[PDB]
């Protein structure tokens, strides 16, 4: 079926639970047995959130090569994306490694550092220009240049260096500060401004590694992101847009990474966001 139609008529019917658990029941299931070993216990947040083996990311060190991050690469829109969860105390400079080591421009994070009274991720960026951050177990130095603050979101320019090499990159932070303590926004239309504005800096595009994406667990609003740019891009690219099915879309990037949309309310929010974004990329 169209979506908008679609959308509706689950609506009408009350079925998004129902449907939200076939997803469910149909998601890949591949091993994860990196994730796993005792040694690894301290490098993840969440227990039952863990990256399959054939997707994960890895650090190019002898050590120990494990972070919680995979590549979700989406092959007929041509858009690559890496989800991870927010760093730990202990995985901070294993993050910025990663952002290295993967040539990303931008970094994506969709979460405030507290939620709900508890922390969701480490403070891992720099505050204030002249207070700079040294991650010593990978030799890398951040600073930050500049900072944008804007009410839905804030964009900041930081320096990453690495210390062995001197080289020098410019990383770009899009921070949206505004999803609820609960449940979804009311309206997508500050999630789709804030997409565009990813877009337009060329973080998403291909003469960069791909973004690195994240929110506590890095699977629910992190896979709300992916989810409707992905599918946008494919309504510009096809001769038909309403066959652009977004259930066969997040069923496919299941594949790269477990329990993408967590809620039944995170996919009803996806769907509107397509469906809303559909009309601003043309004329309506
Ligand atoms: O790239 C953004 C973009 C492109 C095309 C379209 N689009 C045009 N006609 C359509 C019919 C059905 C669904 C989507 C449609 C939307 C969004």
């Amino acid at each position: 079926m169209e979506m908008e139609k679609e959308f509706e008529q689950i609506d009408k019917s009350g079925s998004w639970a129902a449907i939200y658990q076939d997803i469910r029941h149909e998601a890949s299931d591949f091993p994860s047995r990196v994730a796993k070993l005792p040694k690894n216990k301290n490098r993840n947040r969440y227990r039952d959130v863990s990256p399959f083996d054939h997707s994960r990311i890895k650090l190019h060190q002898e050590d120990n090569d494990y972070i919680n991050a995979s590549l979700i690469k989406m092959e007929e829109a041509q858009r690559s994306y890496i989800l991870t969860q927010g760093p730990l105390p202990n995985t901070v400079g294993h993050f910025w490694e990663m952002v290295w080591e993967q040539k990303s421009r931008g970094v994506v994070m969709l979460n405030r550092v507290m939620e709900k009274g508890s922390l969701k991720c480490a403070q891992y960026w720099p505050q204030k220009e002249e207070k700079e951050m040294i991650f010593e177990d990978t030799n890398l130095k951040l600073t930050l240049i500049s900072e944008d603050i804007k009410s839905y979101y804030t964009v900041r320019q930081l320096e990453l260096e690495n210390l062995t090499t001197q080289e020098t990159r410019e990383i770009l932070h899009f921070h949206y500060t505004t999803w609820p303590d609960f449940g979804v926004p009311e309206s997508p239309a500050s999630f789709l401004n804030f997409l565009f504005k990813v877009r337009e800096s060329g973080s998403l595009s291909p003469e960069h590694g791909p973004v690195v994406v994240h929110c506590s667990a890095g699977i629910g609003r992190s896979g709300t992101f992916c989810l409707a740019d992905t599918c946008l891009l494919l309504m510009d690219k096809r001769k038909d847009p309403s066959s652009v099915d977004i259930k066969k879309v997040l069923l496919e990037m299941r594949k790269f990474r477990m329990g993408l949309i967590q809620t039944a309310d995170q996919l009803r929010f996806s769907y509107l966001a397509v469906i809303e974004g559909a009309k601003f990329i043309m004329g309506d």
